[PDB]
């Protein structure tokens, strides 16, 4: 059934678990920064490798990892 | 068969109360909205089909699933 | 009332969840209600078969259980 | 056995620190009444037979059971 | 056996717990007080053995274990 | 021999990311502050040898680490 395939898509973009989103408030290491976390406090994380801390500055919302709360995404 | 049935089974599980009440802050790409949750925090999450884009608009109440804030509907203005 | 069913009774009303007060703030289907609860987020909840759904209304403070936040009962009014 | 005992002991161990400072908004049943838990949200909770209703009343301090905020005591 | 005393001296310092901190509202026992904890809420909570309850007065900052919220120090 | 070296790593581990962030709100001990963490409550902390006491005031943000809330460092 075709019909499955679609609701099956649809469930999985349903299933993935949320990322948190937080506002640089200060990088302070060429691969960590502060975040001031929509969660309510503030945490000193870890930026992936596949984000480019160049493209991070104080007041940039970004998305972080429910583990260590690593920046994994800046938003526009 | 008993497939289509497990599916749509799983999708209305996914959409039955509780939900949560949350605030569209903005549009990010066609089905991914970021939602400022009555709970607190701020999350990217996913626009499950069975709400149109169009619909959501900064300021806009949504349901969010218990389990992964997935928007599964738009509240009554 | 036996001594012993008394403790038994007293155990079991302290070991109970209690249940989080909450204010209806509009039925949006037949068993289905917006409650701004007192704990902050605002849910959209189950009503208990129990709970009469014409005994909500806006502005109604009621009672939700702590696991599924259903409402499972309504606290009295005024008069 | 000593099932009378083994019971006063349970219950004697939901009274012991720590316990949550909490304010009688409302009693709506014989031992039932509303707080306003200092933790924040308000809840309909339970008076153990440890407490004299007759002591509770609006605005009331009372100690509650850090588990089931179950009425225990009342305060000065 | 200098050097490495100076790292474990360090590692034992960094992980003994932390105690919360709060300030008292009023005693109520000989040994119970309320403090509103930083936390948030408030609390009864007992008053450890070795803490003289006689410096104990509202306003006065103490510390909590974190477990049972039990004063083990009152702040100068 | 290299215990030392083990040590050192086991030093480190608990300064990577993600560190809660916090605020001085004074120094107790010349390696003790109470700090008012992000995520709410103030805590009796103990201060790293990673950090200089001297730079430890009143306002000043620093970097705890989320076991133990010992201060790892300070934020510029």
């Amino acid at each position: 059934m075709k019909e499955n395939e679609i609701l099956r898509r649809e469930l999985d973009r349903m299933r993935v678990p949320p990322l948190i989103v937080g506002t640089v408030v200060d990088k302070v290491g060429e691969r960590k920064v502060v975040v001031k976390s929509s969660t309510g406090p503030s945490f000193l994380v870890n930026v992936s490798h596949f984000v480019n801390p160049d493209d991070l500055a104080p007041g940039k919302r970004v998305c972080l990892n429910q583990q260590t709360l690593t920046v994994v995404d800046v938003l526009p």
